[PDB]
């Protein structure tokens, strides 16, 4: 049912009619542009796209009527180019005459450099590079839910090295609960593998089933959950009844973690009283393998949590761990996902830090902030033509907005570096074709319909790792 | 290759063993709860959603072993309710046991308000009202899209009223041009969709075909474009050839609207120096349905926007009209579609106001500030279980946590009604069945695994329209 016919914006239609006469070559890129910082980009999404939408027999007869007789109503005229589909059906078997070279999936790039570059590859197919830039722009959005999510692994380890001197189940400490929080099914499936590059606890299922169909893993799947209360299980024994749905759920998850949403009335009851007394003989019995996971929901992020651990560290028995920070026995344990965006995660580790108060305590959950709150402006994502033929002869094109230098793009044939000192820079005006850097780094992933070079999620996971 | 038993948060696989036992009804609602204010909400989008996703046959054999295999993994556990999910499949031919109410999709309810109830048919199916408010509460993307695309209908309805004496030409001042700035093919429709329940101008053609799949229109189409330059088709002639593009492009589009990117090098050059005067020939000349329509698209966007104002003044004849506004000559036009959203545009229609330029003028675009920057927390969206049958008792349940009073639920089974003075009022406890106000307002959309109310888009833009 999808039709790449009508998958461009409207006025994209109309651009075979605008280019200069006798251009046979569109070549164009990708960059998250320059000016947390976001210095760095992790490069992932693009294989999905390649795949799902690009790939193979993507024009029919029946693609090109449905869009000829939905521009003709959408434009009130007849500007659809049904000459210029008929030849790719004809000539291609309905294959796109498309390069797409590009960094490899999970590399981890400074801002300001080229991602990938797309160009047709035949001379009557040069208004087909622009055509397809909606669908490879979307790459923005995997792009930079596997960023921002990086960007908060590498708070979350900095503050776990310092209060507790390892790593040790770094992968789990931010989870991914933005399912209901996002705009979409697909949307959904595409921002929780994303993040499932840096982690490895998600309740967003759909991340799953893209990962093993697009990707692949070693392991039979990329994320994992545990069982876990919501305000309806709890608030569905009656207002009197707390205590009674809390025993009720850590009894039937007594051997595995358990998270229980602790806030539906007053937290600070609950954790003082319930657990911290009424139900403290069914906590302290569990195994280490099977904690109580207490999960705040509501108030002030950082406050509720400080608060949180206070409360338990007078009901439970604490330990000074070798950094000299405290730490809550190893059947209990809290989860913050109310309110968690990178700069609330800062607050709330730094916060911990000077209660001394270990980061091996509390884990994150992060919904609409890990998966909705973000835009193509974040890391200046952008697609442009840098490079045409016209006559034969090759002209480099950029745009350079006289009120916003940022907005400068770059200049001709491009190609991605090494520098001697082990950096990236993108050569530009076909500079990269003098061998003074090296070879380019960017690989052809796809050409004339096919996918020509693919990466596991594995491959993509080991690429993403931070420095340590 | 959609499988509803995939689509839920991973751990209400495991709330089927945490309800309290002898639970008959579980009975669940959907509010922007109360706290730019959005003071009123446009329901829009479970119709979608209740078609693509919940109707008919949606369990199968194969569907529910797909589902066991995943969860042994994801929970390295065997915890999926295969048991409830096989009642389903014998008992209903895999149809979900499920009643939904809803206001009428395009109503326009304050804040605070039920907008749909569910709740299961069948004793057995307790568990299955909250498996699907994962799916449900995603109706909070097409409400909150609705609701912030009229709200900016709202501000331009004020500023054309009070600058230009009349709305003509309201549905075509802020165009969708989303298509890039979202995060997927699929909430690229959505959103586009939820837009055209209030304006009929749009680049985001995967719109077009949700309305009539899901929803219908006496039109062939329920939205408009007009031919437009990128960046890509003015740069390729090379960076001392903008005029040779210009000119090619309007020479090409001479007998319909066509919109001109102006800001590749110099927007302030262009329109003084390339359309005001190596051009203006080519302007001068067009008709009134076919007007040049200049797009800056960098720099402040109010600085920017006043300026090309400033400029095109001095180069082209300009009137003022009856309420003492400038207004370009009809084939010469204004769109401002970069760092547009709701603060940016009343900032610009005010400062346009201050300079004494009508809205006639101008019209605006909106990518990601219209259908991605957006969360489920700007209306407050909240899905919560309201009312349970435990025992054969009904219990009234709702949470009100200590630190949040705004996060209070509502108690027990809810009807909405009409006020005597004509606002909406939410009745608790069952209240409604005294009758003391008129009908429910909520309507049975979704009964057993069919779709019993549907409302074409036609009745939707009706109920959206302003006052
Ligand atoms: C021993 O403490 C813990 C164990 C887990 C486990 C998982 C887990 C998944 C997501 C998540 O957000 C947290 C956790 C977790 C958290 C714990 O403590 C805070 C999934 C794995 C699959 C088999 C064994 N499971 C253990
Ligand atoms: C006469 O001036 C104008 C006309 C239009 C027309 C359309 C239009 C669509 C989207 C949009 O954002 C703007 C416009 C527009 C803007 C104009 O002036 C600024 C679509 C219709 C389909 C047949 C006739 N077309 C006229």
């Amino acid at each position: 049912e999808f039709n790449i016919l009508l998958a461009t914006d409207s006025y994209k239609v109309t651009h075979y009619k605008q280019y200069p006469p006798n251009t046979s070559k569109v070549y164009s890129y990708f960059e998250c542009r320059e000016k947390v910082k976001y210095e760095e980009t992790v490069f992932y999404g693009l294989q999905y796209i390649l795949n799902k939408y690009l790939k193979g027999k993507v024009v029919t007869k029946e693609k090109i009527q449905e869009a000829k007789d939905v521009y003709k109503e959408h434009f009130q005229d007849d500007v659809f180019n049904e000459k210029g589909w008929n030849y790719i059906l004809e000539k291609y078997d309905g294959h796109l005459p498309i390069e797409i070279k590009a960094v490899p999936e999970g590399f981890v790039i400074p801002r300001g450099n080229v991602l990938f570059t797309v160009e047709n590859t035949d001379p009557e197919c040069y208004w087909l590079t622009n055509w397809i830039e909606t669908i490879l722009v979307q790459s923005w959005y995997p792009i930079t839910v596997a960023t921002n999510s990086r960007e908060q692994k590498k708070i979350l380890a900095k503050y776990l090295l310092e209060t507790s001197g390892n790593l040790d189940g770094l992968e789990y400490k931010l989870h991914d609960f933005g399912y209901r929080g996002v705009s979409s099914q697909e949307t959904a499936g595409i921002g929780a593998s994303a993040h499932l590059v840096n982690f490895k606890g998600t309740d967003t299922v759909a991340g799953l089933a893209l990962i093993k169909k697009y990707y692949g893993t070693k392991d039979p799947v990329p994320g994992y959950s545990v069982p876990a209360a919501e305000h309806s299980t709890i608030t569905a024994w009656g207002k009197d009844h707390e205590k009674d749905a809390f025993e009720h759920i850590v009894t039937q998850f007594s051997s595995v973690p358990v998270s229980v949403v602790s806030d539906s009335y007053d937290i600070y009851n609950a954790c003082e009283k319930i657990w911290g007394e009424d139900l403290r003989h069914l906590i302290v019995s569990r195994s280490t393998q099977a904690p109580l996971i207490i999960r705040p929901d509501s108030g002030n992020p950082l406050d509720t949590v400080l608060k949180v651990l206070e409360i338990l560290g007078k009901k439970f028995p604490v330990t000074e761990n070798s950094k000299g920070y405290k730490l809550l026995p190893p059947y209990l344990r809290v989860i913050q996902g109310d309110g968690v965006d990178i700069n609330t995660l800062q607050e709330i580790v730094e916060g911990m830090k000077q209660k001394m108060w270990s980061i091996e305590n509390i884990a994150f959950g992060s919904g609409g902030g890990l998966l909705q709150k973000l835009t193509r402006d974040l890391l200046n994502c952008s697609f442009k033509c840098s490079y045409v033929v016209t006559n034969g002869l090759g002209i480099n094109v950029f745009k350079d907005p006289v009120a916003d230098p940022n907005k400068r793009s770059k200049k001709g044939r491009l190609s991605l570096h090494r520098t001697p000192a082990g950096n990236f820079v993108t050569l530009e005006e076909g500079k990269g074709d003098l061998e003074e850097y090296g070879q380019d780094l960017l690989h052809t992933v796809f050409k004339n319909g096919k996918v020509t070079k693919s990466y596991s999620f594995d491959e993509i996971r080991k690429n993403a790792q931070l420095n340590i």
